[PDB]
């Protein structure tokens, strides 16, 4: 059974969890708690990883790090990355545009100056969201009728920015619908209600925004 | 003929240029100068881009943004991304590990506190480089005998960190060799000597590190 290792937080790996659950894939997790740095450090170089880091994904011979390599691998095994170079590039474009939002948050979330930095981020956020709002015209998911991994990435990004500004989707009804559509996927509905769902923190526990043991 | 648009800097797009040149692909560039923000802003929404941004790559019907989508697209058209999910994931892992170095620089390069932040980055850099040093044991390129896009990404990262600390590869002879190997690829040798090579800046011109009109 594959092993997905990360801090017991949403962070970089939450879209991967959602994708695995969507696919009904069997996996176990190594979940490092806030005080378990020592535990991670004692395993870091003992797992066969060529590029030791968190998250990791171990699947027989396959030992992977890099969150994006991992999510894309799971997707790839299910024939989800795209049917030709142009569609693969389209999906990678969606992926990167989501990361501009999600990393946009993480870039500032650990700063002493988060509250001032938040102003600048929220000023740019509507422009980024509008691109997705436009993309969703006449589409159920970002690539139309079928789910792709960026859908779970975008889902996670929306979850996160809504904590930062609960009104940030008020101008984007299609994105509001989209978030509900993901939540309506029966596998996702079940997961979000399950003992396996990690609601919080959004970032590493030490973050100024999206950190701490509880919201 | 495809169009690659970016600021006239190395920045996010330099590995893409190197890959195109390696492949002997025909392309033209839209190169925005330091004072040409207005020019970019007047084109940004007039190019058919679904996710307007820099860089962009326009190839007939195909209008792409996201630097990583673009480099991977060029690679994909040349059957370079990997022969199966595991190899594709391996290549995406290399890609992400390079980005930890290259984005590691960009994260701090625009800060007023760059000089203090540099200490922390240079403290972590040897650990990141060692993973690549180990990977290159008995290999010509990162994936062995054949070039892949992360080779050009790593090349660009080494170029950049050597400006920050010219001694940072003193402990990593295989990486030193690697950088020279890339420079010895005849297409790359020619490109680096050509009028098309943009030597500087490394970052946006306004950066504290790797900015300005000249080094
Ligand atoms: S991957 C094969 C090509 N399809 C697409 O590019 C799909 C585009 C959208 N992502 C979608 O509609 O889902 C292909 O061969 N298309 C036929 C063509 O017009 O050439
Ligand atoms: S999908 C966005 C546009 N449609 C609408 O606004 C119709 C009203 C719907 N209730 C809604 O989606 O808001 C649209 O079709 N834009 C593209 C076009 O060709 O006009
Ligand atoms: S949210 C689902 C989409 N409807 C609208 O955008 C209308 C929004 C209302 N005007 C509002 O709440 O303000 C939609 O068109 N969905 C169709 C689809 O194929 O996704
Ligand atoms: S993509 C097909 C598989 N090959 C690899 O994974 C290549 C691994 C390295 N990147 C390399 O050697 O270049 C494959 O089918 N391998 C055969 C097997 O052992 O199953
Ligand atoms: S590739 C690194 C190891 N080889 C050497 O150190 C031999 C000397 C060479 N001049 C050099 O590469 O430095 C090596 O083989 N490590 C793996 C192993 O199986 O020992
Ligand atoms: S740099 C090329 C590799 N040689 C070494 O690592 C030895 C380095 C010296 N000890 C030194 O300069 O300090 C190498 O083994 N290359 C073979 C390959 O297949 O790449
Ligand atoms: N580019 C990497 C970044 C990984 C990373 O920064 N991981 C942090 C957690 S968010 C960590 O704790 N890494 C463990 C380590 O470096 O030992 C990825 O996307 O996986
Ligand atoms: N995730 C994007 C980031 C792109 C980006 O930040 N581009 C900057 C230059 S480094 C820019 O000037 N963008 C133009 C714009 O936003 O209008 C990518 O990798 O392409």
């Amino acid at each position: 059974s594959p092993i997905l290792g990360y801090w017991k937080i949403k962070g970089l790996v939450q879209p991967t969890r959602l994708l695995l659950e969507y696919l009904e894939e069997k996996y176990e997790e190594h979940l490092y708690e806030r005080d378990e740095g020592d535990k991670w450090r004692n395993k870091k170089f003992e797992l066969g990883l060529e590029f030791p880091n968190l998250p990791y994904y171990i699947d027989g011979d396959v030992k992977l790090t890099q969150s994006m390599a991992i999510i894309r691998y799971i997707a790839d095994k299910h024939n989800m990355l795209g049917g030709c170079p142009k569609e693969r590039a389209e999906i990678s474009m969606l992926e990167g545009a989501v990361l501009d939002i999600r990393y946009g948050v993480s870039r500032i979330a650990y700063s002493k100056d988060f509250e001032t930095l938040k102003v600048d981020f929220l000023s740019k956020l509507p422009e980024m969201l509008k691109m997705f709002e436009d993309r969703l015209c006449h589409k159920t998911y970002l690539n139309g009728d079928h789910v792709t991994h960026p859908d779970f990435m975008l889902y996670d990004a929306l979850d996160v920015v809504l904590y930062m500004d609960p009104m940030c989707l008020d101008a984007f009804p299609k994105l509001v619908c989209f978030k509900k559509r993901i939540e309506a996927i029966p596998q996702i509905d079940k997961y979000l209600k399950s003992s396996k769902y990690i609601a919080w923190p959004l970032q590493g526990w030490q973050a100024t925004f999206g950190g701490g043991d509880h919201p």
